[PDB]
């Protein structure tokens, strides 16, 4: 044993500056790097391409995953776009989950109507739908567990098993959770990916990315399409990133007490139909979740009886959940899907992804317990006095 | 009304009124226009007033319990604020005789030139006390707990006690931060932070805040800190208030580390004392337990053998950094006879109770295994000098 | 309107609705609410939209003459954001053959892969122009003057002629800026930077920009840039607007340094030739003087010797930093052979016409007077190497 | 040979990274520092009393004003205050001039009001003012030239000298023309400071001091003090103040062409009564201003016929000036002393100082020419249409 993930994120970089034993490492913004005379490049010569602030939260984040090294890129989309370049070339197939993040749908139907490789949408929770696909013979099948916005668990040693016996590489998303509480590489993944943006900033001024391989070999490809594309990130948003990485593990204490206690009043509560969330008993893959998951996490969705009415209601006077997008922040949040994350489907593509105008998607914070629970209960208050 | 940690982390968001943004845009402007001839704006000069450090005065006054707060550029420089607002020739200031050594230098130069008259006093000891309170001082200072022995004063006894005699009050409240103590609860006029120890957290800003009880206290160290030239950088206010938004979640696991870390030390065959509030054995446990909300997580103690097992044990420690400062997420040790108290004599130390063998921890978020794997291993080499 | 100078310098100021801020404030939050259900502000995420980023877009948009500007990541980005909104399988893209090696690099990784095909052309060539149009591409990269030999395109002659075959026309004007060439004033439908270089000048931001003539592609780039994840850091906006406030002034010395540098160097015994278009021997001088508004400060000569005389040049420089990159207000030097073009093999250098006695500089802010007793002293050096 | 000084600026701390050979220098934010082992401080071990970014700066300052080291502060203010706190003691008088910045006036009546030191106000520029301070043994003079905003210029050498005969320090507010136009330790000054907010920075986004000391044991007590005081400056301000400083020659050219440009046009204009502005041969202190400055700077003030209605008409529609406190950005400002600056005094106490109700004040920034003048053309036509 090493130290613990903990231990790791909260000492990433301090004692590492040579030049003047600074705790916390400078912020090397230079966009180059002088040659040691004549023929003699250092170890970084050009930002775009190797910068060691960014290169802190890259090995900072591979350590966390238990991969061969971290590329950072300046958004998550930019992290999914390079596997796809890294990864793909014409005449190769991309398994995607039918449930995966619309900007990755958005990307993925706008390359594949090009010609750049084909898709085949799976539901990975059917095993005769994953089945199916890999007898297509794919090159890459990617993962996003959990879902957004209905938690679906996805069995991560059952989807990478399945994939490896047909020569398929497997990336997961592993936003949602971060790298504390899921470690695909453990499971045996090719790569894992995240919007820095969402968790391991945890402070909603930072849009980042990262992938991490497992290989070496692969980590060294990803580095070289990174610095070709130009998707590299920009090193003072490395730094805001690795400074709320140190307290990703302090943070993620209180938004799951924050959650369980939530789940709790909103599960069997008169005005909710049905909760969203892995912690719950009754939650398709609650076990599955508690054995490859270290914790069941802080996003959860849950049905409001009454219409469209009762959900303005709910959401008018919330005191301590902001109305918007994005996820992951020390700050809790709630989202409509129906008119925000999934407003640009059709009434009818939402009904067949299980998405009813009554859902509400919360990101829990890192608030107290007590005022929370005081917000939700006089949302369901203004809700009930709705109905008629 | 909502807790103290709400009001932390809830601090910037949904106060943009130019965009909607969540996290409040950094105002580093030196200058604002005037809105036409005549008609100047909230903000004209970051020297006087900014926004951006404005929301961090806010939310510190908000968790202190205050009528407003000015953030300085450091600590010291709110220590500097103070004494100038309050104090001129004539007057007389109480310090106790265990104040941060940054504290005394600043009192001893200003002294030194007449700008006040002193009096150190042990505010444990209610003679000490009443002996400096009979010289109707304007100003006492209150530094609790102590750093490095954790001395604890008992806040509403020395307060009403220098109200009784018309003086003011200022607590320097570093060490715990306004989530574990609350000084303007029992009727202190001021209170004062370094924003470099645990309201920031993560060693990156040098700061300084004071929060008055008073609006018209308040107002007066507004106007001294624009003329006197203390205010700080917004873009720190922007890290500090960044760094607000966990103190409570930081503070949880520093806490958890530290009752652990105590537990190994207390009573261990290579330690001859530990200096913590929350051991029942330590003078001012109960006082602790009584006006702060946890025991923190700064401790010292005494390591048997020399100097020499003080090297052994240092040399090779993976999880506390040799520095100064503290309340920082990541684990530090410091050797007060070498470090915070070197400038002093061998006797000078030996009268202050700080041994060759005292070593100072500020314990951090790091998982407590590791901590004290790391630490029974220092015990270990120390034991073998002996 | 106004000049581009005064255009550059107010890009920021009186734009704060906030607080009347000079300087508009920082928006780093990666989130906006929505004013209430239903009602998404005109910013909700800032990967898709940021007012500080949008501010750079909309003055590099104003200093082009552009419809709308895009602000990426780097410079090579902007550059994939083009290929991915205009280009797709069947189409062509026309290169130049000296194009810089990054271009190069993205351009065959993604023909290799069938993303589209490529024409090489040397743009300065009548002929090789025409061969390359009557395969109808799709679009033609043109970058003026060219790196390191400082080649000029006729961007009148090569843009007409595109037009007529119905080709789009891309122009990389990173070596001039838009203070010093308006490639959409000749017709253009994109004009693309490296910001990094001299828009941003003090080498402390990696980032990219595309302009495009017409809403309709600008409306394109913004989909792309979002769907691919290519957009640039709000904080390095910040900078890069920072920087652009001084690119007048700046580039007044760089190239006022530049006329007194090429003046040495033309004559001079230790040197065979000089690549500048400000000098009247340089081939596209007159065509430089008309579609430029100044000659800029890069230049590229061949220093007698060959590599023992270059070795004793760069040995003991002190105002010129050997490394890679330009446009900073630091002076630069780099030996093409060993540091941009390391990569291609001896015959590949001999066919681009690059000598093992090339150098290449970019030309600072400093004194000319620092700046030519430095060049004397390395041509000296290098004299003493015969 | 040494570099000259805008060489010195635009190459401070390019390739001086010993980490990973950086061109521009790493941002040292980190509040304190690893010992090298038990009982080995390294050079830096805590940023309120030393920091490599803010070093880089002090060095930069010092290197441009001659002088053996630099101290940064929070603020400007916040430099005036270390000097005070270093130089004097109860017992000891301060001499500064009638007409000195606003907020060192603030800042010396709060604290000789306190009995810090006794305080003399003269016209350093009438040598009977003059020699009347220095007769009663003052510890410190205050020199601050030009004035801001009548730009009276006094005579560096001479009040240096003179001071120097009777045993006092000499300290120069040299914010108004920067190190690049006016270097008052040449002269024999033993201290000169800035408000780094205003032209070193040049972008309207710090707020800062500094103090550059001539000899180095004075350079060694300020950085005691400022570390006791608690008044030294965040690294990061230090970081765009630094990036401020290697624009400030390129920008003072042009800040200085439109200047010269603007001065000609109000100059003996219908609607202009006077112009304060050394470059002028008919402005009291043209003379001295040629000798001991390097430019003329970017500053000026003027009187608009027509009294505050006219100000009102001319500041209305301006498109290239706002109407805002401080200068020395790349952007032009206007302010109306009046109104703004000296709002606080009364009206006779700003009679007697020579300000109008008429008295504009410029800080010309650096855009083109052209539309500066066209911009204030259009004020002066529609101040004239008042009357």
């Amino acid at each position: 044993t090493p130290c613990t993930a903990a231990t790791a994120a909260v000492r990433a970089g301090i004692d590492r500056d040579t030049a003047y034993g600074a705790v916390t490492p400078p912020i090397v913004l230079s966009s180059n790097f002088s040659f040691d005379g004549f023929g003699n490049k250092r170890q970084y010569d050009y930002t775009r391409s190797g910068n060691p602030t960014r290169d802190l939260l890259g090995e900072a984040l591979a350590e966390l995953e238990g991969g061969a090294g971290g590329v950072i890129t300046s958004t998550g989309m930019g992290a999914i776009n390079l596997v796809l370049n890294a990864v793909l070339q014409p005449g190769d197939t991309l398994v995607v989950p039918h449930d995966a993040y619309g900007g990755s749908w958005r990307l993925f139907n706008a390359l594949a109507k090009k010609g750049h490789f084909a898709l085949i949408t799976a539901d990975l929770t059917v095993p005769r739908s994953l089945a199916d696909a890999l007898a297509q013979s794919p090159k890459l099948v990617l993962i996003e567990t959990p879902s957004n916005p209905l938690l679906r668990i996805t069995d991560l040693r059952f989807v990478i098993e399945a994939a490896k016996k047909v020569g398929a590489l497997t990336v997961v998303d592993n936003t949602f959770l971060s790298p504390a509480l899921q470690k695909p590489l453990d499971f045996g993944a090719d790569l894992v990916l995240h919007s820095t943006t969402k968790y391991i900033n945890g402070h909603s001024d930072v849009v980042g990315g990262a992938v991490v391989a497992r290989d070496a070999e692969l980590h060294q490809q990803l580095v070289w399409w990174a610095n070709a594309l130009g998707l590299t990130g920009s090193p003072f948003d490395a730094f805001l990133t690795l400074r709320g990485l140190r307290t990703l593990d302090a943070r993620l204490r209180v938004h799951q007490e924050n959650a369980d206690a939530i789940a709790e009043l909103l599960d069997g509560h008169a005005m909710v139909n049905q909760v969203y969330f892995p912690g719950l008993a009754t939650h398709p893959g609650h076990a599955l979740a508690a054995r490859q998951q270290k914790g069941f996490g802080a996003m959860m969705s849950f049905e409001l009886e009454g219409g469209e009415a009762a959900v303005r209601a709910f959401v008018d006077g919330l005191r301590y959940f902001t109305l918007a997008e994005s996820l992951g922040g020390v700050e809790s949040l709630i989202a409509h899907p129906a008119s925000m994350t999934h407003a640009a489907m059709t009434a009818e593509a939402r009904a067949a992804a299980g998405i009813s105008d009554g859902l509400l998607r919360l990101s829990i914070g890192i608030e107290s317990a007590e005022d929370l629970l005081i917000d939700l209960r006089a949302g369901l208050s203004r809700a009930e006095a709705t109905l008629t």
